[PDB]
RNA sequence: AAUUGAAGAGUUUGAUCAUGGCUCAGAUUGAACGCUGGCGGCAGGCCUAACACAUGCAAGUCGAACGGUAACAGGAAGAAG
C-alpha cells in the first residue's frame, strides 16, 4: 500500500582537477492512493543509490490532500519556479490526463480523472512542486464551512 | 437529453535553472507520388490554361389560334388488268 514510482533519473556532472566526475539524480514520488503524496529528490554516484535515496526521503516529507470522491475538487493553479500548472476536477472526466511528470504524482496521489495542462517550464522536478503546491492549497467544502461559518 | 473538457517530448551547458527559437508525436484533405491490391455499400472526381476546340446530343411545343397538304394511313368518286 506504499505505491512508489520513479519520474526522473539524470546524469549531473562537477568538473573536478582531473577531468569531470558523473553523478546520477533520482526524482521519485510516493503515495498511498487516498491523499498522501510524497516526492524526493536524491542523488548519488550510481542510479540504484540514487533511487533508493530518493524514495526514502519521498516516505517522509509526504502530504495530505482533500480528494473528492475519486478525484480533485476544485480546479487548482499551483505554480513552482518557472512552471505554472493547472488542474480541473473534471467530475469523471475519464482516466488521469495530465502531463509527464504530473502523471506520475496524480497517479500515486489516488486521484484517477483530473484535466491538466502544465504551462511554462515543464521541467520535472519543479512540474512536481507546483502540483503539491496546487494540491496542498485545494480545500474541501467541510473547509470552506468551517473557516466561514457556514 | 441536447458542450464528459485541456498530456507532452528532443535539442544551447562540463553540469544547472530560466528565457527562447527549431523540431517531433494528433486530426484533416477535391490530394499527388511509391509499393501493394479481394468484394461490397455510400459519397467524391480539371484545384492548373476564364487555353483552343473535331463530332454527337443539351429547347421545344400547340391544328382545341389560322391559311393549308409536303409526306403516311384511310374515305368518296372515276377509269383499267
Amino acid at each position: 500500500e506504499l505505491q512508489e514510482k520513479l519520474i526522473a533519473v539524470n546524469r549531473v556532472s562537477k568538473t573536478v582537477k582531473g577531468g569531470r566526475i558523473f553523478s546520477f539524480t533520482a526524482l521519485t514520488v510516493v503515495g498511498d492512493g487516498n491523499g498522501r503524496v510524497g516526492f524526493g529528490y536524491g542523488k548519488a554516484r550510481e542510479v540504484p543509490a540514487a533511487i533508493q535515496k530518493a524514495m526514502e526521503k519521498a516516505r517522509r516529507n509526504m502530504i495530505n490532500v482533500a480528494l473528492n470522491n475519486g478525484t480533485l475538487q476544485h480546479p487548482v493553479k499551483g505554480v513552482h519556479t518557472g512552471s505554472r500548472v493547472f488542474m480541473q476536477p473534471a467530475s469523471e472526466g475519464t482516466g488521469i490526463i495530465a502531463g509527464g511528470a504530473m502523471r506520475a504524482v496524480l497517479e500515486v496521489a489516488g486521484v484517477h480523472n483530473v484535466l491538466a495542462k502544465a504551462y511554462g517550464s515543464t521541467n520535472p522536478i519543479n512540474v512536481v512542486r507546483a502540483t503539491i503546491d496546487g494540491l496542498e492549497n485545494m480545500n474541501s467544502p467541510e473547509m470552506v464551512a468551517a473557516k466561514r461559518g457556514k
